[PDB]
């Protein structure tokens, strides 16, 4: 048997942890034990950028990651990180599972990966330790951690946020020590990382959709037999099913869960106010990634 490694930045008991555990189980079953996959949680093999870099270098075979750091490797994916592009999870999933998403997986080939499938981190929401956020003006002047994503950083600077990019494993301590006022993430991540302990304010801004991607080292993938290549592809699809189911459960439980953990949660956000604030920066995104490409995603089924 060949034993490979896969890593994530969140816990085993999270949407991403159930994803990689399912993937690992399915690889072993479908390859008849020829391959086994050791799982690493909570940044044990580094944050997402470090893990993807390792996969590209070949020091590690696999990673499951949000798209946060992905444009640094594959710039064609940026269009997915545009705020308020996707209406809801059903829209995003349909887009990513259909030809638009499937074509984007192919762009990873030239950068030394096989991208096995798309998965899901979820819609991201603002938290902070200073004040309730009801409109964009409330974001102005907040120091917020961001991922290492240029679309997110430009967008949030558009809200007047003072941005600080950081790898995920450093975020709890930064919030704890007040190095930043806040951050933004899906409810799955806020709950699994226990950010309720260090943030008292949450607003369901849902300001961007955060995909996850399964990446494998291209050379490692290419040396698999044809049948085993298919086993890895199918194991990733099963991992995605588990992943998405967990996101749906976490989004359903999340507001109540966090209220019980002491957060003040603002659950009825008027997103149009935030769209209006972003209009100038959004115009630039549309010009960079192409209005035709944006509208194709918007109008997809
Ligand atoms: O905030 C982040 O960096 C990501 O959402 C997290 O690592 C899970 O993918």
């Amino acid at each position: 048997q060949t034993t490979m490694k896969i890593s994530i930045s969140t816990s085993q008991n999270s949407h991403q942890g159930v994803a990689i555990d399912t993937f690992a189980k399915e690889v072993e079953k479908r390859t008849g034990g020829r391959y086994k996959v050791q799982t690493f949680y909570s940044g044990a093999l580094g944050g997402e950028r470090e893990s993807i870099e390792a996969v590209q270098l070949g020091t590690q075979e696999l990673a499951f990651s949000s798209t946060g750091p992905v444009p640094n490797f594959v710039p064609e994916t940026k269009i997915l990180d545009v705020p308020f592009l996707f209406r809801d999870k059903a829209h995003a999933r349909a887009v990513l599972d259909g030809p638009i998403g499937q074509d984007l997986l192919g762009k990873f080939d030239a950068k030394g990966f096989k991208a096995l499938a798309w998965g899901e981190n979820g819609f991201r929401h603002m938290t902070n330790s200073k004040r309730d956020v009801k409109g964009p003006e409330d974001l102005k002047g907040l120091k917020m951690r961001t991922m290492e994503n240029p679309v997110h950083i430009a967008a949030y600077k558009g809200f007047g946020i003072i941005t600080t990019p950081m790898a995920f494993p450093e975020v709890f301590t930064a919030l704890q020590q007040g190095t930043v006022d806040g951050q933004e993430n899906p409810l799955s991540v806020i709950i699994a990382s226990k950010f309720d302990q260090v943030q008292k304010h949450l607003s369901l801004t849902g300001h961007v959709y955060s995909p996850c991607i399964w990446v494998m080292n291209k050379a490692v993938f290419d040396k698999l037999s044809a049948a085993d290549k298919q086993a890895f592809l199918d194991a990733a699809k099963e991992g995605t099913k588990a992943n998405r189911a967990r996101v749906d459960e976490d989004d359903a439980k999340g507001v109540a869960d966090l209220r019980a953990k002491g957060m003040t949660v603002i659950d009825n956000i008027d997103k149009s106010k935030f769209v209006t604030a972003l209009a100038p920066v959004n115009a630039e995104f549309e010009k960079q990634f192409g209005k035709a490409n944006i509208e194709k995603i918007r109008n997809y089924k």
